[PDB]
């Protein structure tokens, strides 16, 4: 079971396991909404190659990978994490697509790409993926009330005064989506991008992409 992609160009595959009860080990559309996003917004401003050199990038629960490997193919270094259980497809994937763009672009210099262990809340984890960080990303990791208050604190613990969250949501529960809402409003300032940036087949009206500076 593998899924083929086309981002920036490039077809990428990435290997799923249906035979896992494991939410990560399928490819969510947020994540592909995500990766989208980002190839409609990559010529001009933060995501374009000049304002991303230098940039660090962190994904929470990214599954087998979709989100950040869009963003590194765009310049910035990225450290993708989940749970040890998914680590091993998250490995797979990284490691088989990144072979595949720098051999069909031998000359061109993507961002950084490694894999870590971090469970939302392990103070021990997040020491150790060497925070702060200039982007912390996360796609359809919101979806039940008891994760909320573990990946609020993680996304605090690795962010300094000028990162910026960005998040692919998927609304799901009212009660669960204003709960979150009201988190997010709590501890940042929350922008919610317009379907206009989202590209035009990509695009279902449950998927949210939110855009989140720290608080003053
Ligand atoms: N407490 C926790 N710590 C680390 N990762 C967690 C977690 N709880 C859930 N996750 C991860 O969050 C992911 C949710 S599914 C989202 C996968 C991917 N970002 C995509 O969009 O396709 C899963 O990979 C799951 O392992």
């Amino acid at each position: 079971c593998t899924v083929t992609i086309e981002v920036l160009g490039h077809e990428l595959d990435f290997a799923q396991d249906p035979n896992s009860k494991h939410l990560g080990t399928t490819v969510w559309d947020a994540s592909m909404v995500f990766a989208k996003y980002l190839g409609k917004n990559s010529r001009k401003g933060r995501f374009s190659s000049s304002k991303l050199k230098g940039k660090r990038a962190i994904e929470l629960g990214a599954g087998c990978g979709v989100a950040g490997f869009a963003l590194a193919m765009l310049g910035c270094d990225v450290v993708t994490t989940d749970q040890k259980e998914v680590l091993p497809l998250l490995k797979r994937n990284v490691e088989w697509n990144t072979s595949r763009i720098v051999q069909m672009n031998p000359g061109s210099a993507f961002g950084s790409l490694r894999v870590a262990e971090l469970d939302w809340g392990n103070e021990d984890h997040i020491t150790a993926v060497e925070p702060p960080f200039d982007y912390v990303i996360g796609t359809d990791v919101v979806y039940s009330e008891q994760l909320l208050e573990p990946l609020l604190r993680t996304i605090l613990a690795l962010s300094g005064p000028k990162t910026t969250v960005m998040l692919g949501y998927e609304i799901r529960s009212t009660v669960v989506h204003e709960k979150m809402l009201q988190m997010w409003k709590d501890n940042f300032e929350v922008k919610t991008i317009p379907r206009s940036k989202m590209d035009g087949e990509y695009q279902d009206p449950s998927i949210h992409l939110y855009i989140m500076a720290q608080k003053s």
